[PDB]
């Protein structure tokens, strides 16, 4: 049945891609499965399995943004709100008519794919916008990481501390990590560039917002599940995961949430790709505002692409089905191979 179809995918997926490892998982009905390939080493040989710790990159965008929503469910923060009320050091103009909503929309006005402490603080301070607030979206790692900066001030803690002692546990994750504890190294995989040499994240500014999470099939098909079904999550997780799916605009067939993009359920494989293609991140799109953002409606596609040095995650899920994939590489091949692959897995469930 299903392990059939996945292996016939991911087999010849790892194949084409040459991918040292891959765990995939499915979820239906509240109800997980696990397929696992390859080695979470070439050198030691260790299997993968769904406990294998992988970097999810810019997934970890779906985390800061519930994060956020966290903090508004709890009074801490408004979407309107500008940037500026939340950090002093950036009051003084530019950061007073941006808003926290824009910040985490990629809207602010052109910052940039990445960045080129208080460094990084002077970075936007220095920053000049390309373009009015609100009115084309570029995909930016400093605009997220913004974001999720400015939501960890409102509630007067730090962002890791928010993440790993708040929210994380919150959602029944303990096997997820901006930074991998000591015991559990081992379980670690070894990332492989595009030429099979070895290879982990390296530290950044606002990395923890962006791109630095590491989790397991397992926790991220739980925390797959419980966005498509939260109502055993405590209330301000619950509205929290609402405000991440509202659509507050489109850009070409895609309507953008908090972290999450969304796509009509079904839509072509060939839609899904160019959707998450290379130039629809590189290059700024003009967005038609939702003037009502809009709540999630049943028949929606939910997913999110997340690439390292050395790892390719995805994740893919129709939650009016109750229909989950997770991919987790320890590979950075490319996107429309983990569509495609997500596609096939879903269509067959």
């Amino acid at each position: 049945d299903i392990r059939q179809v996945v292996d016939s995918t991911v087999e010849p997926l790892m194949q084409q891609q040459d991918i040292a490892g891959l765990s995939v998982a499915v979820i239906q009905n509240g109800k997980a499965q696990y397929f696992n390939y390859g080695v979470a080493n070439k050198d030691s040989k260790q299997p993968i399995t769904e406990n294998t710790l992988f970097e999810i990159g810019s997934v970890s965008k779906t985390f800061t943004a519930t994060l956020a929503g966290y903090a508004l469910a709890n009074g801490k923060l408004k979407l309107s709100d500008p940037a500026s009320q939340y950090l002093p050091a950036l009051r003084g103009d530019k950061f007073d008519h941006i808003s926290l909503l824009n910040l985490g929309t990629y809207t602010a006005g052109g910052l940039p794919l990445q960045f080129p402490t208080g460094k990084m603080i002077s970075y936007y301070q220095h920053w000049k916008p390309a373009f009015a607030p609100g009115t084309q979206r570029l995909y930016s790692n400093p605009s997220i990481g913004l974001f999720g900066h400015l939501a960890a001030q409102s509630l007067g803690q730090p962002f890791e501390k928010l993440m790993e002692q708040t929210v994380l546990p919150k959602l029944g994750l303990k096997h997820t990590f901006i930074s991998v504890p000591e015991t559990q190294m081992s379980l670690y995989a070894q990332g492989y560039d595009k030429a099979g040499k070895p290879v982990r994240v390296s530290p950044g500014a606002l990395d923890a917002e962006a791109y630095g999470i590491k989790t397991s099939t397992s926790d991220l098909i739980h925390y797959v599940e419980v966005n498509m079904h939260p109502a055993k999550l405590e209330k301000p997780l619950q509205q929290a995961i609402a405000a991440t799916h509202t659509g507050y605009y489109t850009v070409d067939g895609m309507t953008q949430g908090l972290g999450w993009e969304m796509y009509p359920y079904p839509i072509k494989v060939d839609a899904l790709v160019e959707g998450n293609s290379t130039q629809m991140a590189m290059e700024p799109h003009k967005v038609n505002w939702l003037t009502p953002p809009q709540a999630a409606p049943l028949d929606t596609l939910v997913n999110k692409t997340g690439s390292t040095g050395g790892f390719g995650a995805y994740v893919a899920y129709v939650p009016s089905k109750g229909l989950g994939v997770v991919i987790l590489a320890n590979k950075n091949y490319p996107n429309a191979e983990r569509v495609k692959a997500a596609h096939a897995i879903l269509s067959a469930m």
